[PDB]
C-alpha cells in the first residue's frame, strides 16, 4: 500500500514533510512510530519507496481531516491493530492516534483515480505519524 505525495509525515529534524518529497529526494530523516506497549519512539527512515501510480481514496475523518491512500494502506486502529485503511472505514473502526489525543473514525470515502504513490520503510515496528497523529502501518 501507499500514500499520496501530499501527505505529511512528522519528522524530528524538519517537521512535517509531504512524503512524495521525502521519497523523491531520499530525505534522510527520523520518524515517530509506535510500539505494541502504545508508547512514541524515534526511528530513522531506512528505506523509501516509489509505487508508481496507484488508485488512491480519500477518506475524511469525523474531525474534517483528510488522508489520501491507496485501499490496502493499513492504519492503526484502537484495539492495536493494523489494519488496511479501507477496512477501517467498512468496519467503521476508530483509528488510533497518539498517546492520548481523542481516537475518531472515518465518515466519508471518494474516489480520486489513479495518482503516483509513496511509502516509507522503518527497521522496528513498521509504523509511521502523519500530521493529526494517525499511525500509517507495513507490518505483517
Amino acid at each position: 500500500g501507499a500514500l499520496s505525495y501530499e501527505t505529511e509525515i512528522l519528522t524530528v529534524e524538519y517537521g512535517l514533510l509531504p512524503i512524495g518529497k521525502i521519497v523523491e529526494k531520499r530525505i534522510e530523516c527520523t520518524v515517530y512510530s509506535v510500539d505494541n506497549n502504545g508508547n512514541i519512539y524515534t526511528q530513522p527512515v531506512a528505506q523509501w519507496h516509489d509505487r508508481g501510480e496507484q488508485e488512491v481514496f480519500e477518506y475524511c475523518l469525523e474531525d474534517g481531516s483528510l488522508i489520501r491512500a491507496t485501499k490496502d494502506h493499513k492504519f492503526m486502529t484502537v484495539d492495536g491493530q493494523m489494519l488496511p485503511i479501507d477496512e477501517i472505514f467498512e468496519r467503521e473502526l476508530d483509528l488510533m492516534r497518539v498517546d492520548n489525543l481523542p481516537n475518531i473514525k472515518i465518515a466519508t470515502r471518494k474516489y480520486l483515480g489513479k495518482q503516483n504513490v509513496y511509502d516509507i520503510g522503518v527497521e522496528r515496528d513498521h509504523n509511521f505519524a502523519l500530521k493529526n497523529g494517525f499511525i500509517a502501518s507495513n507490518a505483517d
